[PDB]
RNA sequence: GCUGCUGCUGCUGCUGCUGC
RNA sequence: GCUGCUGCUGCUGCUGCUGC
């Protein structure tokens, strides 16, 4: 049933063979990136990002959604009740969840794009 | 088995006559505080706080746990297992948590206490 | 990295009761 | 505001399998 996902980059995720190498040239604080999803009533959309931890890095990984590309993906699930809507992200041992009903998506998504940008910049 | 709390300040739930009360002279945007936990295995510390939304209430309620009153609270459930260690709190409308292994404890709470402002800063 | 499952706190949305 | 429950995605920790 193909549907509109909230994101604007394509998934990342590594191979298994792929994984495996990283492990043998590397350590839990330097993955090959991290997982984020947005989540409206039962749908759920995924995406594994590489991110090296440089500020191009960051910046590129911050396009990955927008308040308007999950309004537009998110909509399509609406009507007179509410649903709940999820963010969530982790990167190097933690996870940030940032949730509440679809009337708040706005306030959701400011608050899921700064745990972003924090949770990205962790000082190891 | 009286446990002792991450938390510096005293819980302050209103009273359901005290909430309609509010409720008759104000709106979920300006609710009598908010409410936050800390979970540290199957064990949940849980407060509600009032914040009025000024520099001073701002102050006074991150005031309400640090890094340290957290790592001693937690710390009485540690040992060669890593156990689930969790922060939420939720205000307007919106949840955040912030979780993790108790291997990762400072960098959860150093992520928790910036949810916790940052929340508590979200403009209406 | 992924799919699948077992035990174990918690979270969103909805639903109803307590005083309640 | 609280206690208790019903249905419904998701999350931490632990456990094992996939290629896997
Ligand atoms: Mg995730
Ligand atoms: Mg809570």
């Amino acid at each position: 049933s193909h549907m509109t996902s909230p994101f604007k980059l394509p998934d990342e995720s590594p191979s298994w063979t792929e994984w495996r190498l990283h492990n043998d040239e590397t350590n839990q604080d330097n993955p090959l990136g991290f997982k984020e999803s947005w989540g409206f009533g039962k749908v759920v959309f995924k995406r594994y990002l590489r991110y090296d931890r440089t500020e191009a890095s960051l910046h590129r990984v911050l396009g990955s959604w927008t308040g308007d590309s999950v309004n537009y993906a998110a909509s399509r699930f609406f009507g007179f009740d509410q649903i709940g809507c999820t963010y969530s992200i982790r990167f190097r041992g933690v996870s940030i969840t940032v949730s509440g009903g679809s009337r708040t998506l706005q306030h959701l998504c400011e608050m899921a794009i700064r745990s972003k940008q924090e949770l990205l910049q962790l000082a190891p």
